[PDB]
RNA sequence: GUUCGCGAAGUAACCCUUCGUGGACAUUUGGUCAAUUUGAAACAAUACAGAGAUGAUCAGCAGUUCCCCUGCAUAAGGAUGAACCGUUUUACAAAGAGAUUU
């Protein structure tokens, strides 16, 4: 998580970093995380499908 | 305490003196805070190592950041201040052929 998250402080707008993060919540069974990261993603580019 | 008024005692009687009694004057400070270990300062010390773009030695200026430090500062400096360097799979479809199955 702290890898995950130094990354995305540095660079918000790398979208498949945003993807394989949630992914790995979603890996931990950690839904809540999971469904945290795809909404902050959908915060910074809520137009990528 | 002072002062205005009243009772009284002392004095021959006032002034004056004392005991009693009513009124007036003056009227709510300070704390976000307790005095060493357990509600938070840091440097330093010992060790190792010895600065990005290079084959080598270096000037830099930036950007991004939920890192800031020094400075009066919107100046300048802090190794180009530092971190940056990793990990990376699906809007997934169309046409066709040869093998698998009833
Ligand atoms: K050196
Ligand atoms: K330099
Ligand atoms: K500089």
């Amino acid at each position: 998580r702290t890898e995950y998250e130094g990354y995305l402080k540095r660079n918000r707008l790398d979208m498949g970093q945003w993807i394989r993060y949630a992914q790995f919540e979603i890996e931990q069974h950690d839904m809540r995380r999971a469904r945290s990261i795809f909404e902050r993603a959908l915060l910074v580019d809520s137009s990528f499908i």
